[PDB]
């Protein structure tokens, strides 16, 4: 039907694919709970003991330990026809924006809810740096998002992993008081409106935060296929170069008076937008945001379809069932134990009578009394032969207790390999390299936008690699996408990677010639010091009378002339 | 074929190999006019569930 | 398409994984193993009996 | 501030060390620990009935 | 509402926040005690014995021995750009106090 | 029995799935959530000398 | 720590670097109240709370 209210068609997405987030996130969330907040569920006062003696925590933190240790970040190969030195530009700034601890820790949070639950999630966003910005006055960042089972939502009949085919991603946000306030600020806001949702949440209500307050942001994507305006690029000749239409509006004219030039062609080109949401109606409709895809990259566990219905899960769904039976018998064990009479005789009062003084517990005397006679007859005071048996703990309880454990342990494992090898998790890594893929797609797909800023013209007498400055604040051409996206061990800057890949270099070679190079490179590396600036600037020097290191020119022009006499003495 | 798809769509094959027998993915063609394969067109690799 | 096991029989084609030979017994193990939860929870404990 | 396993759970912050999982288990044997001690000191010494 | 009164704006910001510093910080400082005080807990004077026999130590103790024995502090890489003595001047004030 | 019991279902979780001697500590994801913090101690630091 | 730093921001992350409060609590002795009254100067004769 056609009803274009904008909240109806929304809101009318999200309701829709809330229907998921319900078969689904009703287990998800359920299992960041048997290990996160406790292994009992939906009571919450009773009168009799409950124990937790769980076994499912060691094997989530050994997975998380693992996985922990084998970093594992973004790469940026060039590609088979583009130059070797494509990929450093943008490697690097990538590295910059990456080196904070909210880049690290939001990953960390992730996988750890990809171990337990089964999905994860975290997103990129941007805004301007004035002292120490990436690029631009402007800097990307990686945001964590905390239990996304149940914040991000995006069925959009989206049928894989990196959900890379939606077009939606309806993210949901609880804050307190303050954080609403501070929010309501940054996208300027009624603070005075208070907001509301599906409430990612629950029902229960047995504790003390009861400020909801949940927006909504929702984003969106359309391949538009937007227009056009190339150029002739005045430097050194070698002209034709192609720009957004949308991207380059108020500034044509300045970019005219500098090099005008013309020529049209419509260019297909995905764009995403950002609304703000209440129930009640919307804060913010479709405000452009950076790059071309939902900047929301979303890692799994184990992953698939079923009746057409997403599904997923953690390491910990399978061994709740067992769990909770440890628990129990444990519990009903401890109840045996506790409450349940001692071993103890039994006595006919009159028996006793007399001298239940002796049978209080003194070591005082050298035996036990009873009373023999009793007028009216002959008394029966048959040695007492009868005590109250021992508490046992029933073999249905033993047995069931081991069983319960084993059964859980059979299923606490990926089918983990020896130690140094074959990890436990590697289809856990993988699936997460995964989005760190598309956490470039995202990435790449976003400097062309914000950070942006690059471009190298190729063409004594001769002369090429010369870099450039561009024109107004963003100004790329359309040649972008020139490295593909891969994935590798994570270091904290080039020169962290560069020193390393070194290293790898050597031991994999001969103690030849060839080695001395790497090895002084090595030297050439290393950063400040007493012991390596000594090395470093000896290796250089070396290096340039070698005649291979070719001259940076800070002052290593004199290092080359003192070696061009060549043996001249 | 280097994209999240074409892996992930065999990933999701294998997996339905190994459980349920059968698993398949199919071959489409589009348009792009940035970075496209070759003749502003390119070839990919999508799933198949179930 | 992908396949595990593969052929034909009947003239019907025919195949499966690795998961179809093991549903018989795995059910039996939840059953039986469900019959024994209940047997410890439901079922009194050792009490006397009194007069 | 250092944290050992942090996370949130209903949009609640939470953390914990090593210690809080053994709690339980170690009261356990706290307890059945005394009990027992209980069963060596106060109890009777076998000693003979006599008339 | 406006109600720019300080304390009433600081104040209502700690307690807001102090609900929090209670689930957690309820059961978080009660750790701080079946390892640190005692492992029993609210009646202080009965009549009936209540060892310690507790295993716990043990393991804390290995945990802190080996995180004692691997110090981990501060570097200051230089950077991407920067000339590779930049690092030097902060660290060794870094290290100094 | 419980007693057994309840000491084993302590170590059972008195572990961080530690590994073996002077390899993968028991407790590298606590010397990583403190380098963490580690590093909040420099862009505490470093933005305070200036 | 767990009892004397509190800093509910909404903070939604570990170094708690997106924190904007961060509220810490002092206790001491007699002596020490007098020392610390002392060196922000302050009324000895006031006596806090929390």
């Amino acid at each position: 039907e056609n009803r274009l209210e904008s909240i109806l068609s929304r809101f009318d997405a999200d309701w829709t694919a809330s229907d998921e987030a319900r078969r689904e996130a009703k287990n998800d969330l359920f299992f960041s709970r048997v290990s996160q907040w406790d292994d009992w569920l939906s009571q919450y006062t009773t009168l009799q003991y409950r124990g937790q003696f769980d076994v499912v925590r060691p094997v989530v933190r050994k997975l998380v330990s693992e996985m922990r240790q084998n970093p594992i970040d973004v790469l940026y190969r060039p590609k088979d026809g583009a130059r070797p030195d494509a990929a450093d530009v943008l490697m690097g700034m990538y590295r910059t924006d990456m080196r904070h601890n909210t880049a690290k820790i939001a990953v960390n949070i992730a996988v750890r809810e990809q171990i337990e639950a089964g999905v994860g999630a975290w997103r990129l966003v941007t805004d301007y740096e004035d002292q120490s910005p990436t690029s631009n006055n402007q800097v990307i960042r990686r945001e964590p998002i905390h239990s996304a089972c149940s914040h991000v939502i995006w069925d959009s009949n989206s049928k894989l992993m990196d959900k890379s085919d939606a077009r939606h991603c309806t993210v949901i946000h609880s804050m307190s008081q303050n954080g609403w306030e501070d929010f309501a600020e940054k996208y300027d806001l009624d603070a005075d409106d208070i907001p509301s949702f599906q409430n990612p949440n629950d029902w229960v209500f047995p504790w003390l935060t009861q400020d909801t307050i949940q927006i909504a942001e929702f984003y969106e994507v359309v391949e538009k296929k937007e227009t056009a305006f190339i150029y002739q690029d005045p430097v050194t000749g070698e002209p034709v170069s192609y720009f957004k239409r949308d991207i380059k509006d108020v500034i044509d004219d300045l970019a005219d008076s500098g090099f005008i030039k013309i020529a049209e062609r419509q260019i297909k080109r995905r764009r995403v937008y950002k609304s703000i949401i209440t129930c009640t109606a919307v804060l913010k409709d479709k405000q452009l945001i950076a790059g071309e895809h939902i900047p929301i990259v979303p890692v799994f566990g184990e992953w698939g379809f079923v009746e057409d219905k997403e599904v997923y899960e953690g390491v910990v769904r399978l061994t709740k069932d067992g769990q909770r039976l440890r628990n129990m018998i444990m519990s009903f064990n401890a109840d045996i134990v506790a409450r349940t009479p001692k071993k103890k005789p039994f006595f006919w009062p009159e028996q006793i009578a007399g001298f239940e003084h002796m049978y209080d517990g003194n070591d005082d005397y050298p035996y036990y009394l009873l009373n023999r006679t009793d007028e009216n007859s002959g008394d029966l005071p048959t040695q007492p032969l009868a005590y109250y048996e021992n508490p046992e703990v029933p073999q249905a309880n033993a047995y069931m207790l081991e069983a319960a454990t084993s059964a859980v342990k059979e299923v606490a494992t990926l089918g983990v390999d020896t130690e140094a090898v074959n990890g436990g998790q590697v289809a856990f890594d993988t699936v997460n390299q995964l989005n760190m893929r598309a956490d470039l797609e995202t990435y790449v797909f976003q400097d062309n936008l914000a950070t942006a800023m690059r471009r190298d013209g190729e063409i004594m007498a001769e002369v090429v690699d010369l870099a450039t400055g561009e024109k107004q604040v963003l100004n790329d051409i359309r040649g972008r996408y020139e490295c593909y996206t891969d994935v590798g061990p994570s270091f904290q800057s080039m020169k962290q990677q560069n020193r390393a890949e070194i290293l790898e270099l050597l031991g994999k070679t001969p103690q030849g010639t060839p080695e001395y190079q790497l090895l002084l490179l090595q030297y050439f590396t290393l950063l400040d010091g007493k012991g390596v600036e000594m090395m470093r600037d000896y290796a250089n020097k070396q290096l340039i009378q070698m005649g291979v290191k070719k001259p940076e020119t800070p002052e290593e022009q004199q290092w080359l002339v003192e070696a061009q006499q060549a043996k001249q003495g």
